[PDB]
């Protein structure tokens, strides 16, 4: 599986009085007709640092494991979300597996804190809430082979689709000043 | 408008057994384009230092996806020059050119000296870096402009050198964490 994640990393630093709610989407472009239902993945979510894996000196890096298959991220397939490796269905209208042209909406809110989706601008009926963290969040998609996605961050480069529920902020507001906003792609060599 | 790659190998110093102090890995060119007005072009392949990536607020740190020598922390080879703090320093090889098509090209850092050098097309190029302050980790890195096609040779099943690691020098691949999967991360503006 590969992964792809923005520069955007979303935390609390308390006394901060810091934006909280935060929103992007992902449109899926393509996904492979001839492969398998086992052989498909395409999931996507939010991830936490508290996730990376540790170096030598303290160093930490980011995996580019599959959305949900830790105790620190948190992904949407089309019809369950994921976390912790398991699985749980969800409703939302015609729902589907992620497939061609779909809009999936990612709401994170550090004041709840919550994750939620809307799919093609619907609301999807389940949530993760409560969750503790101890990191920075950042938007995240895991995909099997030949699978095309493209993050809608905001602003001129990337446009929603739908207009983001009251409150949230557009995640590419968030790069750190002087950064560039980035786009970062993992897979298997 | 340019890209990097980089493998997660993640090399330093250590108070431990140290067997091999000397790393190696090639990276082959697949395809550049010919010569052309209308765009200038970028290609560079070397090394960077963890001590180069961008701080985050709670002691977060990120590699920034730059320019191989664009910073103080990454030292990276053209075919005509070594960049390293966003200046060029012109070195010597056979057959000079610019990084192109079916180039491959060596890198080599050697943690005992310390020293960063490079071979063109199995040639050693004259002219290394070798006053340099190398805390941290150092990973194999490339950046590039759009369209460019480069692969890393790591060594290992899926990676075979084209030519032998210099006396001492061994395989960028043998240093993966044993309990993590060799993968390529691309950065690209977005």
């Amino acid at each position: 599986v590969s992964s792809m994640r923005p520069n955007i990393f979303l935390g609390v630093s308390e006394g901060s009085a810091q934006y909280k709610k935060w929103y992007y989407e992902l449109m899926v472009d393509h996904t492979e007709p001839f492969v398998t239902a086992e052989a498909t993945h395409l999931r996507v979510g939010w991830a936490s640092t508290e996730g990376y894996s540790p170096y030598p000196g303290g160093g930490e890096e980011w995996g580019g494991n599959g959305v949900g298959d830790d105790l620190f991220s948190y992904g949407f397939d089309g019809l369950h979300l994921w976390s912790g490796c398991i699985a749980r269905t969800v409703s939302s209208p015609n729902q589907h597996l992620l497939r061609t042209d779909d809009v999936i909406s990612c709401c994170l809110d550090l004041s709840a804190p919550s994750i939620s989706f809307r799919i093609n601008g619907q609301p999807v009926q389940g949530m993760f809430e409560n969750f503790n963290f101890d990191g920075l969040f950042f938007p995240v998609v895991s995909f099997s082979a030949g699978i095309k996605v493209r993050f809608l961050l905001g602003g001129r480069h990337g446009e929603f689709k739908f207009l983001p529920p009251p409150g949230y902020a557009a995640c590419y507001e968030a790069v750190l000043p002087k950064e560039k906003l980035k786009v970062e792609h993992s897979r298997e060599y």
